[PDB]
């Protein structure tokens, strides 16, 4: 609007399961940290695998992680981050906003 930007925010929470020998398929990426509509966690998904566990699953290039395994992460650190998904093993389950600007 005149007064400012709009946006589209649309949350998606997914469960990932996958096999061992195989990734969960994406690569996280890091952009004090107080979060903003437009800018919403320091972590987001650089790429999705197309095709893979998380791509199934409705993940895409662009998400910003909110939350992994009931933690918030908006304001976590990029190698804390990824220790909290390896904790879950082959079980992953995520928040993630896509923001359309
Ligand atoms: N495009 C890929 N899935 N590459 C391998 C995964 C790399 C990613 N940093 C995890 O771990
Ligand atoms: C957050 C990362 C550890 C995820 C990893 N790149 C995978 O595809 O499983």
């Amino acid at each position: 609007g005149p007064l400012g930007s709009d946006y589209i925010i649309k949350e998606k929470t997914v469960l990932l399961q996958k096999k061992d020998s195989e990734g969960f398929g994406f690569v996280l990426r890091g952009a004090e940290f107080t979060p903003t509509p437009a800018f919403p966690a320091l972590q987001y998904l650089e790429s999705v695998d197309e095709g893979g566990v998380a791509w199934r699953a409705g993940l895409r290039m662009g998400d910003f992680l909110i939350e992994v395994n009931g933690q918030n992460v908006v304001k976590v650190g990029h190698r804390q981050v990824v220790n909290m998904i390896r904790q879950g093993g082959n079980t992953l389950m995520v928040k993630v906003v896509m923001v359309t600007r």
